[PDB]
């Protein structure tokens, strides 16, 4: 897990992002796809389609919303190793079955801090908290077998 201090920093940088969950969640998904084109191919609904096609999709909102809803829960429980345990297991389990592995999460991690900063400057120490959080997710995926 993260420490309470770290978790707070993550929550603090997340708030402005989560404040506009619909628009920001769609944006994160679009940015991912733009920076890491292979990612879309894991999605049944988006495989083959271009970013414009994805933006125009009536399915986009369903996807991006479930993602932000779960990220919000990770931010919320981050400092509790116990909840993280279960959360990480279950998340990894789920993703692996779809063929997603740690490398895709290494990509999310790379682009995350820059995405948050495009919404509002994060507090000092927040970027490191996110990379640690994503670090925990990456580890989970590896244990999950990918
Ligand atoms: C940024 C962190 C992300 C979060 C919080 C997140 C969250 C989730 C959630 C909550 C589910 C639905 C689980 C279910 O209903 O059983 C899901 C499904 C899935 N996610 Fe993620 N995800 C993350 C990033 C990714 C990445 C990077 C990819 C691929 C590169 C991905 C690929 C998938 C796929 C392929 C599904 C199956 C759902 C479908 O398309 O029908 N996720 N994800």
């Amino acid at each position: 897990s993260l420490s309470a201090a770290e978790a707070d920093l993550a929550g603090k940088s997340w708030a402005p992002v989560f404040a506009n969950k619909n628009a920001n969640g769609l944006d994160f998904l679009v940015a991912l796809f733009e920076k890491f084109p292979d990612s879309a191919n894991f999605f049944a609904d988006f495989k083959g389609k271009s970013v414009a096609d994805i933006k125009a999709s009536p399915k986009l909102r369903d996807v991006s919303s479930r993602i932000f809803t779960r990220l919000n829960e990770f931010v919320n429980n981050a400092a509790n190793a116990g909840k993280m345990s279960a959360m990480l297991s279950q998340f990894a389990k789920e993703h692996v079955g779809f063929g997603v592995g740690s490398a895709q999460f290494e990509n999310v991690r790379s682009m995350f801090p820059g995405f948050v900063a495009s919404v509002a400057a994060p507090p000092a120490g927040a970027d490191a908290a996110w990379t640690k959080l994503f670090g925990l997710i990456i580890d989970a995926l590896k244990a999950a077998g990918a």
